[PDB]
C-alpha cells in the first residue's frame, strides 16, 4: 500500500509545515508537524490543561470507538529548543493520506510548554526518526513509519517541501516525476536514533567547493540550517554588514542585502540552496535587520540539515534494513 499527503507552511516564512492526519473512528483530523528528528506521535487532546490550549484542534479519545488507553504508560519529551510536553498514551487507528495503521500509539498531552501553546496552527507532532528514541515508558512504542513498513510497497517515505508553497509527503513509493536528474544515496548511521549522514562539503555562492566531512541529521522538524562555526562564518563573511548578534542570538544581516546561495555535497552530487531561502525576514516588525537562515551549531552539539536545506531537494528516507538517505535536485 501507499500514502500521499499535502504539507503546507504555517506562515509566510516557512517556519514549520503541517500535514492533515486522521486519528480515531470516526476520523478526527489534526494538522501535525512531521518531524524526522523525533519519534513520538503526540497531540493536543481533551486531557490537555485548558489554559495551555489556544486554538489548537484537540483529539478526544472518548469519542473514538477504536481508542484504547494503554494502561500505566506515560511519555515525556524535551526538544533541543527547550520545548517539552508530557501525558498518557492511547492506541488508535491513524491514517495519513490514505495509508492506515491500526494500533498506533497516540500520546495524549496533559501538559505542553508555552512555545506549543502559542503555535495555534500545530495540533501535534508525528515523529519519523528511529523508534529507539520514543519516550513512552515503561514500554517503548513504534513510530507510524515503523508500524506501516510491512504493508508499504517499498519501505520508504519522501519529503518534498515547498518554498513558500505546499509540498508532499509520500509513503511507500518514489514519485519519479517530482525531481530532476538522478537520486544520490548516502549512508545513514542510526547509532543516535536520527537520520544521520555525512555531507561531503560546501560552497558559498559561486566560490570554490570545499571538500570536508560534515556529520549532521536530516530534520524536517527544525526550521533552519545549523552548521559548524567555521562554515557559517565563511558564509556570512560574503554578506555586507552581516554580523553575529548576541542579543538576537545569531547572525543577522541588513534586509536590503542580496544573499548568496549555499551548496552542500551529497556524495559526488551538489545541492544548491538559493540565497532567497536563507532570508527569514526582520528580527522585529519594522526592523531593517533581518534574521539569517544559516546559523552556528556550536551551542547545539550536532549539525542539523533543517527545512532550509531539505526544501531545496527531493529527499528519500529509505527505511530498508540498511537505511539510506537519497537527495535529488528539483
Ligand atoms: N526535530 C527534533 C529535534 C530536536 C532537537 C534536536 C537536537 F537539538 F537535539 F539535535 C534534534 C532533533
Ligand atoms: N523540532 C521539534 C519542534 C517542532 C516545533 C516546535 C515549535 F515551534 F512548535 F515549538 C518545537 C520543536
Amino acid at each position: 500500500s501507499t500514502g500521499s499527503a499535502t504539507t503546507t507552511p504555517i506562515d509566510s516564512l516557512d517556519d514549520a509545515y503541517i500535514t492533515p492526519v486522521q486519528i480515531g473512528t470516526p476520523a478526527q483530523t489534526l494538522n501535525l508537524d512531521f518531524d524526522t528528528g523525533s519519534s513520538d506521535l503526540w497531540v493536543f487532546s481533551s486531557e490537555t490543561t485548558a489554559s495551555e490550549v489556544d486554538g489548537q484542534t484537540i483529539y478526544t479519545p472518548s469519542k473514538s470507538t477504536t481508542a484504547k488507553l494503554l494502561s500505566g504508560a506515560t511519555w515525556s519529551i524535551s526538544y533541543g529548543d527547550g520545548s517539552s510536553s508530557s501525558g498518557d498514551v492511547y492506541t488508535d487507528t491513524v491514517s495519513v493520506g490514505g495509508l492506515t495503521v491500526t494500533g498506533q500509539a497516540v500520546e495524549s498531552a496533559k501538559k505542553v510548554s508555552s512555545s506549543f501553546t502559542e503555535d495555534s496552527t500545530i495540533d501535534g507532532l508525528l515523529g519519523l526518526a528511529f523508534s529507539t528514541l520514543n519516550t513512552v515508558s515503561p514500554t517503548q512504542q513504534k513510530t507510524f513509519f515503523d508500524n506501516a513498513k510491512a504493508s508499504l510497497d517499498s519501505p520508504v517515505f519522501t519529503a518534498d517541501l515547498g518554498y513558500h508553497a505546499p509540498g508532499t509527503y509520500n509513503f511507500g513509493f518514489i514519485d519519479t516525476t517530482a525531481y530532476t536528474g538522478s537520486i544520490t544515496y548516502t549512508a545513514v548511521s542510526t547509532k543516535q536514533g536520527f537520520w544521520e549522514w555525512t555531507s561531503t562539503g560546501y560552497a558559498v555562492g559561486s566560490g570554490t567547493f570545499k571538500s570536508t566531512s560534515i556529520d549532521g541529521i536530516a530534520d524536517t522538524g527544525t526550521t533552519l540550517l545549523y552548521l559548524p562555526a567555521t562554515v557559517v562564518s565563511a558564509y556570512w563573511a560574503q554578506v555586507s554588514g552581516a554580523k553575529s548578534s548576541s542579543s538576537v542570538g545569531g547572525y543577522v544581516f541588513p534586509c536590503s542585502a542580496t544573499l548568496p546561495s549555499f551548496t552542500f555535497g551529497v556524495g559526488s552530487a551538489r545541492i544548491v540552496i538559493p540565497g532567497d531561502y536563507i532570508d527569514f525576514g526582520p528580527i522585529s516588525t519594522g526592523s531593517s535587520s533581518c534574521f539569517g537562515g544559516i546559523q552556528s551549531s556550536a551551542g547545539i552539539g550536532i549539525n542539523i540539515f533543517g527545512d532550509v536545506a531539505l526544501k531545496a531537494a527531493f529527499v528519500v528516507f529509505n527505511g530498508a534494513t540498511t537505511p539510506t538517505l537519497g537527495f535529488a535536485s528539483k
